[PDB]
């Protein structure tokens, strides 16, 4: 089978965004919570990892310790003068040098580690120490821009694990597919001029960078046609997005011929986040982890990272990442996801489901079809 | 003069421990915060809003007086009022589907139950001009016989039929734009022609894989329910276009005497239980609708019944506009999502289609 | 008539995000639950079971009125209060030791304090008997210059100072019973003889190391100040004797003409920052010491101010039978806990030991 | 000192007590908390288990795979009828068997796998995978009767472990250290006539069990003289709890010469429990644990076993549990206990001293 590492820190379930109710700052009008505080809340990751541990799936994976980022690996893509800024804020107590990027006292060292564990997880793909990875950072990256924070993202974690890796492998050609639901800006500006990395982003259309759709924007100079953008309607789900990867995802990867898969997998496309409104389920993200697979397979000599990104239910996350793990893995537990059956009879019928077959039809349209 | 009407054990009833509605054991881990949907805080923090802004001063705030028994069983058999406080006093339980109780629940929702009837009475009496009724447990799915999602009794049906027995009134329309189809109103009254009931509810999302636009009512009741199911995703504009297209005009045709709106605010734009994009300035805009239609149709009675929202930010700054246009009052509350709300609706290619989905609905309506 | 002094937003003042009252990094892992140890659940389910039992129905409730700046500053130099204000607007900090606030806790220590100022007021001025007043942010370790231990501003020494200008009352005894020793009035009032502070508190609690039993004033305060620390794991029987051999005799003694008491509950038997075993009735019983010796010395004039308490569970129905008495009033709350409380009392040895110790401090006093 | 096992699961984790504000069943006048429910909370307990894994402690610790009681292991002290009971109402959706003892579905199988934490820990200090054993139980065990749950105990871990080690190795002599803030009444009544199991509790006087002081309960028949109970005054600290240890735990041990010492290990007694009104710090329990560790040496070959029991301050009993594991594993990392300075300052002065040591100067006359 292929032996799958799965990377994780105790620590990286010890960042703490601040008092936020959900995403809003307490002050004014806001109430501070009376439960737990903020929108990336520790359990919105750490059940995942707990219920990979009660399945017994843990244990058929191999769980590195990985060592956190070096200051060269991270400037590889930040400035210093970032990196300086916020390790001294981070000393100093906390802050948000960004937009929407809160951390707390030691939330420098607590984001070195989970983007350690991304660079780990490439590091160890390319070497052939595991067939494929998952990584479980948190805080996220895909939002980082080279010289800002923002939306929960500290680091460029993905950035940066490949930046590491063109340096240690010299890989040629690298494939990021982001679903996130919400649109990677961070991975697209940092290679948006370059052609050896393909950015892909399937997110729901406009919701994060506020007003933001892209489709038209597919890169600069050099880089140009490889950025791609799939802005999906709010309120698509499980055939809109397997369509999706079927008609555009799928092809652009066979267009480009990676040499290593990454996913920048947010699980917050899922039919109960309170960031997006999308309705995928457990089988979804089982499915669309397999489509992962046989392209890396197909493309790269089975070669797949999955870097995990947002994600803010914390009682459906568990199942949604799971059945992503076991697919990963290729192995099967008994765990049973109890609100599949209501999120199936939840999916858009026909009237609806004509709709995102068109738009989505117009982006292959609009790309040349 | 708007009434206001609240008790604080409505924020005592609890719901178990669930993991979002998830009843906890076998694959699903206790959450170690908060625990269920229906959390006492997602409609406690929409009356603290209503303090913190100096806008509770300005309304009236009569004491509860709970249902009685005979009132709830104009719409309830006794035997699963019976049953229902027999459960409650031995501790609790769920006497149907996704409809958890604790100890005591049983009185804590007829309490919540007498705040529908006397919000209804005060204003069929003229005590005040319109009125909201902050109730929890909620209403709207409740069977006769039956319990549901989070609903324990019938709250709005007990103060219609509460109604009939005090001021005999003739006709009454329930518009609910809570986010879930009102399953127990349109089933209470189904098959009568003196309650018109409408629902606009996410297409197939409560009851799960239901739709209805079809289900028109039955004898006498044939053309008195209403269901408007708005595809996952539908935001200001849509909602805007079906109380214009299809809310209002059956108002208009059907001439009530009162208007009661089941009010969920789970329509909202971060709430994990649908997917819809409404935003605080949508629920000031419909308030003023049915403000609107009730000046215009029956004197401006008007009466507001809460029933979802799960979203404890956002709920608050829903629920309070809807309250401003309530009371005609205007605070200095700032919404600090709407900016980004507003950002994240609907963009032409989808408003096209929900435009046309509304169309179609119209058309099928004859 | 007792008029209870409260208002929502005391409850939305936040620490900030702490495990207990330990701020998170290094070695400290954040909270999963609600965050900190003043959390405003820590005073609000005192107000929610006053609601619930209907005990807040016979009470009168001013509408807030917030301390000026020429209040406070009676106390604190404007430089404290100006920077305050300023760190507030910046997002929060602490200008002291173990003294938090988020974003706009300046505002809401400015309304806490308020509360105090005007339930000192209103008694004075004859419009209630007595009173209560939910402060949070609390107010007795905060000294002219520096917040300490959750408190922000001095609440009592401004409210007496208040209480001076407007009415120029000439003697002022505190009996300060929440379970840390009251270092802020001890200070503030120090070198006075017109205020008698008085406070009972654990031996060596907060401030940490602290027992004070020869710190009686200074010059002209020499005799105005009288600490009794108590050893930790005293209870009821304890509190009791130590009330009727020093805190009364010293209140006859002084002869004021207003009784505040500092009551924070955090000497109840489950409070995590303390190790005293005090339950829902010793409260009831040090209040009616209270009431009977503000009857008896000034006209029955007394104000009850709340400061520390933080067993979230407990807390409420410590509170509830002080406001009970407070306001000679029933109801049907009973204290699910106290039968265990009472069983849980020190024994017959620990009991003669507790009573030598307070008959050393009787003793001493000379 | 030694290579130390950490017997530990995630499904301990997931039992739940239900909805409670702190131990008060909400329901009438008890208002449903906002925040985390229950006493007996999964964080009072994870947190000990994350705190040692961000140290680098784990690491250096052996981490068996958990091994859940079997119902014949269970047996050996409770009634069959018993646990058909507790099986049956945790399918039907959980409940309370007994005193203030309240769990979930599924709380059954967390019970068993729990109790097996312990039965694996002290069997491989017996058989010598590992030197010394610490087993993160939960639920607790300490109060359960053999027909009888209470006090957030649904099985009685210890007493079970006991007879699967009598039944798999013979073993003669038992002694366990019940340092838990609560009376250990569960251990002290399934072998109150028994000779082989010296059962030691100390605890809060009249905590709990409510009222219960004890010191007069020595045993009766073949086990008159094999109970010990030293009931400390509330608000007694970190020196009244060494002389109790000096001056009676320790000779109690030496005289009974153990061939296994089990420590019942809640960390309620510390400074800021809501669940008593001790005074223990971190190091406290460092030292104690390390008086156990040198008894163990001295008496039994170093075989010693730590189970954890109660202890609900979910901020401060991480640093309490955290430097008992440095003292049984005998691995130091950069741990610093950001309360000790102030909880030293909070211990008692010479008044309450001299009383402490009056107290136990009296427990130790008793005795005799
Ligand atoms: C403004 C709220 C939108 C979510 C921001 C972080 C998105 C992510 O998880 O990638
Ligand atoms: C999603 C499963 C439960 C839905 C309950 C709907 C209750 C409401 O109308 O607020
Ligand atoms: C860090 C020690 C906690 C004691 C501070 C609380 C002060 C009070 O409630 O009066
Ligand atoms: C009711 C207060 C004490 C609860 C009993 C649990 C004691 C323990 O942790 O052993
Ligand atoms: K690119
Ligand atoms: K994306
Ligand atoms: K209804
Ligand atoms: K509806
Ligand atoms: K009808
Ligand atoms: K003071
Ligand atoms: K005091
Ligand atoms: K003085
Ligand atoms: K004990
Ligand atoms: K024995
Ligand atoms: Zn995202
Ligand atoms: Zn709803
Ligand atoms: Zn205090
Ligand atoms: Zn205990």
């Amino acid at each position: 089978m292929a032996r799958t590492g799965f990377y994780t820190d105790e620590r990286t379930f010890w960042h703490a965004t601040g008092m936020q109710a959900l995403f809003l700052p307490v002050g004014d009008w806001v109430q501070p919570p009376n439960g737990t505080a903020g929108a990336d809340t520790p359990d919105s990751k750490r059940r995942l990892l707990n219920l990979a541990h009660a399945s017994g799936l843990i244990r058929k994976l191999t769980l590195p310790e990985a060592i956190p980022a070096t200051v060269e690996d991270v400037c590889r893509v930040h400035p210093r003068d970032y990196i300086d800024r916020f390790k001294a804020t981070s000393d100093a107590g906390g802050g948000d040098l960004g937009h929407l990027a809160p951390f707390s006292k030691g939330g420098y060292e607590i984001a070195m580690l989970s983007c350690g564990l991304a660079i780990a997880a490439v590091d160890d793909v390319l070497s052939g120490k595991v067939d494929n990875a998952y990584a479980l950072c948190r805080p996220a990256g895909h939002h980082c821009l080279a010289d800002t924070p923002m939306g929960f993202c500290l680091l460029a974690n993905i950035p940066i694990a490949i930046e590491a890796a063109k340096a240690r492998h010299g890989i040629s050609r690298v494939a990021v597919v982001d679903w996130d639901v919400h649109h990677g800006n961070g991975t697209q500006s940092i290679f948006y001029d370059r052609a050896d990395v393909l950015t892909i982003s399937i997110h729901q259309d406009r919701c994060f960078p506020p007003g933001y759709s892209g489709a038209e924007d597919r890169g600069e100079g050099a880089g140009l046609g490889y950025n791609l953008n799939v802005p999906l309607p709010a309120g698509a789900g499980h055939d809109a997005y397997v369509q999706a990867f079927d008609d555009i995802v799928v092809p652009a990867l066979d267009d480009f011929k990676p040499d290593l898969i990454i996913v920048a997998s947010g699980l917050d496309a899922n039919s109960v986040d309170p960031l997006a409104r999308m309705l995928l389920h457990s089988e979804s993200y089982r499915l669309l982890t397999q489509k992962m697979l046989d392209a890396a397979a197909r493309l790269c000599g089975g070669k797949l990272v999955v870097v995990h990104e947002g994600g803010y239910a914390e009682a459906y996350v568990p199942f949604c990442g799971h059945a992503l793990l076991e697919a990963l893995s290729g192995e099967r537990t008994a765990v049973v996801d109890p609100v599949l059956e209501m999120a199936e009879a939840w999916q858009p019928g026909p009237e609806a489901a004509a709709f995102h077959r068109q738009w989505i039809d117009r982006l292959v349209a609009d790309l040349g079809k």
